[PDB]
């Protein structure tokens, strides 16, 4: 059966980490890591999370199966983080949430479920979008198309090209958005923008699906949701996929969730059942541990408070490198403008650099950057900034 | 989009636990639980697991993403538990293992991967088989057919009907087996039986896929694998799906794994890549926590030793109820033979009882049993045995 021909031509992971895992001089990391790193290059484990990890060592009584949808507390908790405080979408019971081996879990689960119950044929992702997007959905047998976004050149969102690319879409078509700023270039629709996508989105069909990892990394836990929230001001039907993998620095635990909305609660229920349908058919129920950490930090408001400050730290270091990058680059000699990298959000941004600068940087240079010129601001530490910036400007 | 018609007609879970969750007199549990219970009706959390849970509170340095295949230690460790000690299938590097949100995760992942790379069209499950089997594979677009097994009446494996039902199968068809004794009736092929399935299996085509949750519950960690192992003595190509969900009482953590075999290591590799392919496309990498517990107990041989004794306990309580069931039933008045329930293995066995005894037991009786007459020996405690056995014999 497996004997003769298969093999991968694979993901931009070992597509950079393994040459890094060998191409040893004093390698300026990959800026092609997918995780955050602190001022020392470590991707710590959090005080809010540990303290919470301990609350579980002691309080757990059984490792008894979780409900298909998971931890309801996590539920309440996730819902309220995405839609708000007195959110009339919560009291009103239009939203239902599933706990999933998070982020990708949710987009998958979202995928498999749309694929029946629904007659969604295509998914519109965005050029570029997080690399693993296409695979999730092709896997489920939905065809993926791309809308414009960052035509680049002038480093911002070619708003017009988007709207323009989008009109090709249609009524029962799902349009994938990243709530708060986009992997790989933290370029944001401003509220207005977010606002018109929504006006357009209702008058044309489009079930909107939010891909939401990164909340609290652009401006703040609650502002980051505004995009999700205005859409949500006017949808009836909407679906969002979340991850506490980045915001809780819980990467390996696999935490995130899938929220589904319907006009009303009866409808929400006939459909959530069918999303649970798709869950018993994937993995029968989600992994507790991560989410309990999660459910526990969001409930304990002392632990929340301590948790909100770490994230603040995160997000802040990230902001500090973005200026420093542009600064160390001034001083050292660059023929260009990159004042565009302090304008973007998140870990990611494309360093406007060529497939070949990117490659002239891994020879007698040593910096790892995935071929697309995309760097992870998070891998830049205050001291590695010197050499990095020598190297970047020694190619332009 | 979701508006009008969907809804579930669902899993034998709330299909029994929810009426239990309400039908309150002194309800004799459901014997329609899917988890083990101790002599008090609790599904504890283990000393081996806690001690290990603590080793992690203190030793974890980052929550950094796991490899797609997961924890390699878990790897080594799982492989050696399934195939053995000096296993020439390990040194020989024909086996490769993926860590997955376990058990169902693995059958799914196994499913999605067969579905391309391979030209497996059908899956042969067994009548009955674990209820969630059909959904996993239909979900992936493989058609499921059933082979005979327990025609019942004479409570044992209609060996002949199996062989007989099987011949309809064919060359690139996957045949699903439960390594050590079967959910819902712990009826075993003896080594010989296991042995002929294998002889047959090579001479006819059939990629064999083992569904293996329950190891150490029939006779012992190592004997339970004999079935897996003799097949494995002669396959080249074979695939097994595991779960430490029952044996480690880790139910909610989601621990298990998918082992794939090929004739040789080159071939194993072109295909594992494509199984990792299917993994980045499901959830991008598995949840650490559970498996670290797992990887940690199997390496630390003090913790292993302590772990092997709990399981022994488990398996033993399970054996003690099976005799007690048959005994309390003698004494109290039954018109039948049920000496067949001390012959079976595992938590499960069908109490030869009718859809209507099953139902005459939930009226002014109070015992919950999924309509198929299947009981979970594990929910029977030494004291609830009195009333249960009054009730069972008061209907025959
Ligand atoms: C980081 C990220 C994810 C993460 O999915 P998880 O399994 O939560 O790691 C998903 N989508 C996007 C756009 C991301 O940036
Ligand atoms: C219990 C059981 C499973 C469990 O899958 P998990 O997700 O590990 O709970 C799978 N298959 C069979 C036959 C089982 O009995």
């Amino acid at each position: 059966m497996f004997e003769n021909i298969t093999a991968a031509p694979a993901d931009p992971i070992l597509g950079l980490a393994d040459l890094f895992r060998a191409d040893e001089r004093p390698g300026k990391i990959n800026l092609g890591i997918g995780v955050y790193k602190d001022e020392t290059g470590k991707t710590p484990v959090l005080t809010s999370v540990k303290k919470a990890e301990q609350y579980l060592l002691e309080n757990e009584t059984t490792k008894n199966y979780l409900g298909i949808d998971g931890i309801p507390e996590f539920g309440r908790c996730t819902q309220e983080l995405l839609f708000g405080k007195g959110s009339a979408l919560i009291n009103d019971k239009r939203a239902r949430t599933a706990q999933t081996p998070g982020g990708t879990g949710a987009l998958r689960v979202a995928a498999d479920f749309l694929a029946k119950n629904t007659s969604v044929k295509r998914v519109w992702v965005s050029n570029p979008s997080w690399p693993n997007h296409k695979s999730v959905f092709n896997s489920a047998g939905l065809e993926v198309r791309e809308y414009a976004y960052y035509d680049a050149e002038n480093h911002t969102l070619d708003f017009d090209a988007l709207i323009n690319s989008l009109n090709e879409a249609q009524a029962g078509d799902v349009v994938l958005f990243h709530g708060c700023c986009h992997n790989p270039t933290g370029i944001d629709p401003t509220l207005e923008q977010w606002q018109t996508l929504a006006q357009l989105s209702v008058e044309k069909g489009w079930l909107p699906l939010f891909d939401f990892a990164y909340q609290g990394f652009a401006r703040g836990l609650e502002e980051d949701a505004e995009g999700l929230r205005a859409f949500a001001a006017m949808h009836k039907e909407l679906i969002v996929a979340s991850s506490y993998s980045k915001n809780f620095g819980l990467y390996n635990e696999r935490v995130g969730a899938c929220t589904l909305v319907a006009a009303d609660s009866e409808t929400v229920d006939r459909a959530f059942s069918q999303m649970k349908a798709a869950i018993r058919a994937n993995y029968s129920n989600p992994p507790a541990h991560g989410a309990s950490v999660v459910a526990t930090i969001l409930s304990n408001d002392a632990l929340r408070a301590i948790w909100e400050q770490e994230l603040t730290d995160m997000r802040q270091r990230i902001q500090r490198m973005r200026q420093l990058f542009v600064n160390t680059l001034q001083e050292k000699g660059a023929n260009r403008d990159f004042s565009f990298i302090i304008k973007q959000n998140g870990m990611f941004s494309f360093s406007g650099l060529t497939k070949e600068q990117v490659l002239r940087l891994r020879e007698e240079f040593g910096v790892y950057a995935v071929a697309s010129g995309f760097v992870n601001v998070a891998g830049m530490t205050p001291d590695n900034m010197a050499p990095l910036c020598e190297a970047i400007v020694a190619v332009l």
